[PDB]
């Protein structure tokens, strides 16, 4: 009555001693690639029917940071895929009210979403998959689930996942990450294919005209590009159930195996004034509106200060952003001085003896490098790594103001801090 | 009758399976840091009495590349020290002819040396040590060697290393890297301290006015800053004997231990028309003169194409540089084309299905990442790594011209190539 997780074998794999909070094990576990240093990563993407707000930014910026740590810092080989849900009930409903076509609405808000991501310096994934371009692939995916006896077709033409048949199999467990949250055979069964009314958009299928169900999209596209095993699957914690648990059931049924994803990472909720940021609650702040008050670096520092997997509470009116603006100011001033000193330094006039002051700054510099390395291994502890950089910057500023300058030491410190800020997504 | 080498223990150390041609073992061996991921590195530096030429550039650029591989690629923690020999017989002889003063002449050519390095994009070391700033430390260093009975004082006031006493100790072996290359007690004894001739600059010492000997400065400066064990010691192959072997004898005598350096890397010499480039042969090409004919990238491509520890022959009149100019042209065009395609790419108009064409380029992209990784582990095989990038760019160019473009895939490929070019010191 308990789900089981199998860790990848270490032989032949890049091992960093990295530990990540995995929602499958509900614990921190060592991260081991399925193959060598490669990481196959699928991330759930936006439903392009409206603007993105700060909550969305929290997920996409937080996992953008984690990706930068994995690639830039640990030198993993990351293959990332994000879907665009351009077919949806919300897209259909908004398109009729606006009296614009479904595809025209979806492409407009898809465009604004990628513009907003670029404004926050979120790297684009390796592959972008639209649901509208994979409808035929979704049908074939559903056909195989039916062939495996894990799906049934209703009279109206819909197709439903058969949870009961899925559970009976010993190899398969349903609702791994949220076990307690759990005309059809069973109420808890969900639709792989929805029979479309004549007034709704539809696609031809063996079972009749219809639309893809909520969850089938991600399982189809991720399996086609990445295959039977995914190293990482990311998303917001809200998507954990029923969305992601249903992705696992669909892909396990399709491949008839036990583990579709080795590591499931979930970003914490963003609450504004104690309630989750939601369009329905009307407490949302769009990414564009946030950018008219704050810079991209400041917004990224906000998410660096709140651990990616933890709960976060945003205080509006700039209460939470006050610290972010102070840190951004400290980084900006530090880079100004160190860059000017490196540029203007004159070797002939200076004395290049290696003094105790030089040795002390050098020892703290190597010490800070190790502190940050432990923090990144500690489930991407960016808040403490950011504090480590600040402590180092305080001592470098003292050294630049008073001590005689070892130009090479400062140049090497600048290269490191630039390397860490590229890992954070900061641009100075 | 043969020297012995002790490999560092792997427990607690960063292991990359990197293999480097070590002149102590005379073979390729796995590189293991003495402590953690740290690398203490000392590289012998210029004698600042004249302009630098292409032969000098080959050594400093080659080890600039290796340093970039160690730090930027493998993320080792490198602490590098370079000396400036601003006291020398050649400097003294030229200073009387120029009548501009000893220190002013030495400071002039030091300035031009650093300007030439900056022109080639050679990063400055962590610490720069001038011999003139360490004469007092050199005296104390010689005093400790005499206290260990490994040096004796002549009547004139010079101090000489006693090789015979050094060899007798079982822990000490003389001429480890070139065993066959081997008044005073013995001809093979070398001078740690030289009694100063009239009209020459001199420094006070217990044994009388004098100048430091040829080799003592490197052992002293490296020992004060880096300590009793050096992970890496670099230089031109000519310096292997007698300079570097005498550095080992001096430092082993000072600390009375067995191994001052774990790894000794020697860059091959650059021959022009079959003879080594030398000022005495009058076949030299200055870095300044070379830079009026070729760009920094082209000069770095020349050294990338010739493996660092192997011999290379430069053909004048641009014969060897013709290939370099072609490669620099292709890299510039690639960055122009890929940036233009990225800029003009429109997300709405394109189709983002992941096609077979995209999958093949992605599979080639990840394969090239592993090819380059093996080359860097293969004793910094930059010639084969550069070929890997060229082949990848040719396939990207074909993909960009005809196939449909996955914007995310191209951006990720461009970032990797920028990451490799930053390791090479190329700037586009
Ligand atoms: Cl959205
Ligand atoms: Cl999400
Ligand atoms: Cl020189
Ligand atoms: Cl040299
Ligand atoms: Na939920
Ligand atoms: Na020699
Ligand atoms: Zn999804
Ligand atoms: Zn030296």
């Amino acid at each position: 009555s308990l789900p089981k997780w199998n860790q990848p074998s270490k032989e032949g794999k890049k091992i960093t001693n990295l530990f990540v909070n995995n929602s499958l094990t509900h614990s921190k576990v060592e991260f081991i690639p399925q193959e060598g240093n490669k990481i196959k990563w699928y991330a759930c993407g936006p439903t392009v029917y409206d603007a993105a707000h700060l909550g969305h930014a929290r997920t996409y910026v937080s996992f953008d940071i984690i990706r930068r740590i994995l690639v830039n810092y640990f030198k993993y080989d990351v293959f990332m895929v994000i879907n665009i849900t351009d077919i949806d009930d919300k897209i259909i409903k908004r398109s009729v009210e606006e009296k614009i076509g479904f595809t025209e609405l979806a492409r407009k808000w898809e465009y604004e979403f990628w513009e907003d991501m670029k404004s926050l310096n979120v790297l684009l994934p390796t592959a972008i998959t639209r649901v509208s371009e994979y409808v035929g692939d979704i049908v074939k995916y559903i056909e195989k689930i039916i062939e495996n006896k894990y799906a049934y077709v209703s009279e109206e033409g819909s197709v439903y996942f058969d949870i009961d048949e899925f559970k009976k199999s010993e190899k398969h467990f349903y609702a791994r990450m949220e076990p307690l949250s759990v005309k059809k055979k069973n109420a808890y069964d969900f639709a792989l294919w929805k029979s479309s009314k004549p007034n709704e958009p539809h696609w031809d299928s063996p079972w009749g005209k219809g639309r893809p169900g909520w969850h089938i999209e991600c399982s189809t596209m991720a399996s086609n590009i990445l295959g039977d095993v995914l190293d990482i699957h990311s998303g917001g914690i809200d998507l954990r159930f029923p969305h992601h648990d249903n992705e696992l059931a669909q892909s396990e049924a399709f491949f008839d195996h036990s583990q579709w994803v080795n590591y499931f990472l979930h970003s914490g909720h963003l609450h504004i004034e104690g309630l989750k940021m939601s369009k329905s609650l009307k407490n949302f702040i769009t990414i564009k509106n946030m950018l008219t008050k704050y810079t991209s670096n400041q917004i990224r520092i906000l998410f660096l200060l709140n651990k990616w997997d933890n709960f976060m509470n945003y205080s509006p009116n700039g209460e939470s952003m006050v610290q972010c603006i102070e840190i951004d100011k400290s980084f900006t001033n530090f880079f100004a001085i160190i860059l000017m000193k490196i540029k203007n330094f004159d070797l002939n006039s200076c004395n290049l003896y290696w003094s105790d002051a030089d040795n002390k700054l050098n020892l703290l510099f190597r010490q800070t490098k190790n502190k940050i390395h432990e923090h990144f291994l500690d489930n991407f502890n960016t808040p403490d790594a950011l504090l480590a950089i600040q402590k180092l910057i305080t001592e470098i500023n003292i050294y630049m103001d008073k001590e005689k300058i070892q130009i090479g030491l400062l140049l090497e410190i600048k290269h490191y801090i630039n390397f860490i800020f590229d890992t954070f997504g900061l641009i100075y």
